[PDB]
């Protein structure tokens, strides 16, 4: 089995409640729906804002969908959009 790598973060899309916003600490807090891709439960998660980040108008209470990569030890949001 070959083992080498690309080293190229998959995009995980998820879903969830933001529970807090932080934007100058770069945080978005999510109690999110399972995420099968990682094998995550249902959890709390900090998930962090970058320049590139694909913001738009959420707050507190709203469900929300969002892309995620795992790349340098953090969960860095791709987008993040109000959701049904």
């Amino acid at each position: 089995m070959e083992t080498m790598s690309e080293a190229q973060p998959q995009v995980i899309s998820a879903t969830g409640v933001v529970k807090g916003i932080d934007l100058e600490s770069k945080k978005i807090t999510i109690h999110h729906d399972p995420i099968a891709a990682v094998n995550w439960p249902e959890m709390t998660m900090r998930f962090t804002i970058t320049p590139q980040t694909k913001m738009s108008e959420i707050k507190t209470g709203d469900k929300v969908a969002f892309n995620f990569v795992q790349q340098g030890n953090l969960s860095l949001l791709q987008d993040i959009k109000v959701s049904q």
